[PDB]
RNA sequence: AUUGAAAGUUCUGUUUCGAAGAAAACCCGCCUCAGAUU
DNA sequence: CGGGTTTTCCT
């Protein structure tokens, strides 16, 4: 598994939208529970959903897969991740629906040999014999850091006009500025492995041949998420992003680093990693840290400089 | 016995679901009675059921048991905890049904020598001669703390879309933020001990040999629950969790610590533990405390740092 | 005598159940008559029966009696309180049935020297010469407080599923939250004393020797009820309990404190206790109060902190 | 002080044991607060 | 302006 926590600083941003009222376009907001010296309070803060990040990741994965020669589905070749949900998609791609429970494994292998996206990002088919496949990359909402007593975020509305020589043309757009945080998880030990229980079916040899390439592509795809190629309204509201802190852990057992809420979340996660490897009888535990804000790190930890170095190191091992 | 009270802080969460209405996925809610300065009131608040936690605990126990060589049932090798309820499971596993009341102990031992899950988590078989085994781990609903006059919890709905080039695609998801509390109990003095009354039956020597490993594995399995690996919808709604306060008590007599609703529940439970050991003629009483919010603790109390240290200490003693 | 009134606050609870309909398990409910400013009304409210409390008390008594060396019956050693009702129990234990009326005292003493449970909780034998022994501890149904115009209680239904890989598994459970109240009475002056009139029978000397230990054990057994170890479905629906108010009175004459329905029920019972001792020519009247909700108490009343102190004080006197 | 006067249908018992609403999905594609003044 | 929840279980 590869687990990570990342902290970003974003200014003058509008990357996720919600239903509009009047001539105003609104930014997504959510309630958060925060702890101050006086107790616990409830606040409303701008957020960014995780499905936009999932879409960006899967689009980059499609690009890399088509570049490197891996198979890509017909519908997903165009950036429409309906996958194989409805029967219309099955008809377009040309895959017979499963007949019974015993036939499920064949259908899963057939779908899994045509589109890498269905293999990595999971899918669901509903019918007489529904077939499920959980995603191999897990994301979450992007929240500003709940540090201290004051939330380091702000939201406002802005005024815009459309010029016309014959007036008979005014709209408002919400803009936010915050210090976002988020964490991610990716289990590369289950890529290119069937999930439905059953007997062996012809075609798994090709999967075993392509396993290494699929894992390499899946690990490569994370560069988009770690770089900042996500969100909408990028044509006229291009944001100003800057990485601040990053922790990545590679292990052989389940593990979850601390959220990027406290100023000291790198020392704690490394100590916890050592103790967890000791207690769970693991055999591999490595840590990589990127720091640009000069906070406490610890001892005996590899320190990197950019994200390309981290991607290369993750690929090599 | 091992009895514990734990306090968590969760933000932007959807971990337990219930039946859906329209295009809206709903979060579990329950009524709670709360005391304010003006009297008593009834409120509707999001909660998380205990059966999700039980499933997470049993899945982790399956993983550890397979890793350490302890026997695991065939159906329970797959993460499907029907245990030995119906006749189909008995036919699959290959165990003869009990004949009379006198044969109940043999059936319990045979079931108990094949699946550790049936041993630790209890089971039921209904028929001509019913057989019961109560669970050795007990859990409860996860509730936000009912401190003060305002409940520190909030629930809202969010708007999501599925993109398509040929419109002919909209759903809503309920998201919560709360300060959750829950308590648990695990009696390790009865693990690998038959429950049905009767005579001695061949095969108990193997259970006596495996008792130590079974107890060790059961104690290890709590790390998943104390870490935060439970609940659904984790692929796109990965939650942000953080521990705040934990009290764990090891005794030789029945005891129940205070619920984590009042800010002073560590001092009270320690005083009660001392007096209860005095009054019930016990011979062992230990307490461990993890504090990360700076609330009153007391004197002469072991203070830990993480949960791995607690797990190691519980294993060693 | 020892007479008490106790107020509890329970949330997300399912402790007593009744017949099931379909896939729904129901909670016991009863009608109550309540007085409001508009007159008198009838309502349906969840309750907890008294026999569950009696079972919990007797189980704790069995545990303590076995620990302290007092005799315990063969059938009651396993938690099955058939006592000595039917002839099969007599045959299993090995006690001859009474012959005539004059032999009743012999049978009562013989049964009373073998099981402390029969002595404290009473018993009944039906036959040619019926034998009765009234219980020495008296309990009642657990009702929520009937204060004001609104009953502080709520009941709802919850949805649960069982997972399976081959659909062919859905149930509902009723869950309640309320402010319960209950009162109890225990006359320790009749413990280890035969009740059937007759002549002296050999074996009463042993009862006189064991009277002190039997009284001590009977008083100690109240800790379970005052702590909260009762009810079913504790494996997955562990409740969140918290004491709020308790009044316990020790007297030499019959007396009954006020029910815990009004906010002022501690001052009233103390005034009534003083006047009743004045009028009935008593010689002992002590009161103990546990207060955690800041209601009116009075003057010249012993104030405790926990329940263990109360149990110790009851034992010492 | 009345077809009245005298009468406990009373004692003893858990509705218990076990079971993830779970898997898949961008609200997004275009728009100037602009012209005149010590 | 187009688009507004899909199955498989109900002791």
């Amino acid at each position: 598994m590869i687990s990570g926590s990342v902290r970003f600083l974003v200014n003058l941003e509008s990357l996720n939208g919600v239903e509009s009222i009047g001539n105003l376009t609104k930014h997504r907001t959510a309630p958060v529970v925060l702890k101050t010296s006086t107790g616990y309070l409830v606040r409303y803060v701008p957020v960014i959903s995780g499905e936009a990040l999932a879409h960006a990741y899967q689009a980059s994965l499609v690009d890399i897969a088509k570049k490197e020669g891996l198979p890509v589905g017909s519908l997903s070749s165009q950036y429409e991740f309906i996958k194989f949900s409805t029967d219309e998609a099955l008809k377009i791609e040309g895959i017979k629906e499963p007949k019974d429970y015993n036939d499920a494994r064949r259908f899963e292998v057939e779908v899994m040999l045509k589109d890498v996206i269905a293999d990595v990002g999971g899918f669901m088919y509903a019918g007489g014999a529904p077939v499920r496949r959980t995603s191999r990359i897990k994301l979450g909402y992007m929240i500003p850091a709940l540090r201290g007593d004051e939330i380091p975020a702000q939201l406002e509305a802005q005024f815009h006009v459309r010029f016309s020589n014959k007036p008979v043309a005014i709209f408002n757009v919400e803009v936010s500025s915050a210090l976002y945080t988020f964490s991610f998880e990716l289990d590369e030990d289950l890529i290119a492995v069937p999930s439905t229980f059953g007997e062996k079916v012809k075609g798994e040899e090709e999967l075993e041949r392509q396993k290494a390439k699929r894992v390499k592509s899946a690990i490569k795809a994370l560069y988009s998420l770690l770089s900042g190629n996500f969100g909408g309204k990028r044509s006229r509201f291009l944001p100003s992003m800057k990485l601040m802190s990053l922790v990545v852990t590679k292990t052989d057992f389940p593990f979850m680093p601390e959220p990027a809420h406290d100023d000291d979340y790198i020392k704690t996660t490394i100590m916890r990693l050592g103790k967890a490897k000791g207690v769970l009888n693991g055999n591999l535990a490595k840590a990589y840290v990127i720091n640009n804000e000069g906070i406490e790190v610890g001892e005996g930890v590899t320190v990197l400089s950019t994200v390309e170095d981290l991607v290369v190191k993750l690929e090599e091992e």
